[PDB]
């Protein structure tokens, strides 16, 4: 087992209304849970708690080992695209290029004189919203780490550049890792292992694709 929520309640303000009310899921290692729900259900709460910036007041948790996190909000430090999805690790062209490759960077990056020294957010390019989500993507991705914690992070792209990527990086690249993918997109519930759908705080509905499928 590799991460586990149980009964799980939690407020951001005390004497408040819960953010998260009585949430329980399992992920066993190497396995995928799609996160979904509309904007405000608890989402990104629900990974700040497993990152630790959120207790619980009710209910247990558990996850071991160190995470990468992909915000819903892409962003890019001054410096190259290498740079920028390197972010401080240590660098080996083989890992790289597969995760330059099954986020689609490799197209853009060829295109310029530069390559992957191309210098970012330094008033040169001014990357579009595709562009800086498919780098905060691979940023995450390059990263290792024991649980991914994807945070709806395929914005700005049109639905079936979504479809590649969540199948070549989120799928096969990704295919040993434990992942969490803050995801509406119904081919990502239903490749996902575990499916929690929230609403308002509350468990809307969680089991397979398959499951629901029954109803
Ligand atoms: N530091 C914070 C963060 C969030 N909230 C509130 C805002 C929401 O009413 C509720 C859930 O916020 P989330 O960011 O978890 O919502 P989602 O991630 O599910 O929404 P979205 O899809 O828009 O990202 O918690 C708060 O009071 N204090
Ligand atoms: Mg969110």
């Amino acid at each position: 087992t590799e991460v586990v929520m149980e009964n799980v309640t939690a407020f951001w303000e005390e004497g408040g209304t819960p953010v998260l009310k009585d949430i329980n899921f399992k992920i066993e290692r190497g396995q995928l849970l799609a996160v979904a729900g509309s904007t405000g259900a608890g989402k990104t709460s629900l990974l700040m708690m497993i990152m630790g910036e959120l207790e619980p007041s009710e209910g247990k948790i558990k996850h071991s080992g160190r995470i990468s996190f992909c915000s819903q909000f892409s962003w890019i430090m001054p410096g190259t695209i290498k740079e920028n999805i390197i972010f401080g690790v240590s660098y080996d062209e083989y890992r790289y290029r597969s995760v330059i490759k099954a986020c689609q960077l490799e197209e853009d990056i060829s295109k310029f004189a530069e390559k992957d020294n191309i210098v970012l957010g330094e008033g040169g390019i001014t990357l579009s919203g595709g562009q800086r989500a498919r780098i905060s993507l691979a940023r995450a991705v390059y990263k290792d780490a024991d649980l991914y914690l994807l945070d709806s992070p395929f914005g700005y792209l049109d639905v079936l550049t979504e479809k590649e990527i969540f199948e070549s990086c989120v799928c096969k690249l990704m295919a040993n890792k434990t992942r969490i993918l803050v995801t509406s997109k119904m081919e990502h519930l239903k490749k996902a292992d575990k499916i929690l759908i929230l609403h308002e705080g509350s468990s809307y509905f969680y089991g397979t694709f398959s499951e629901l499928q029954n109803l």
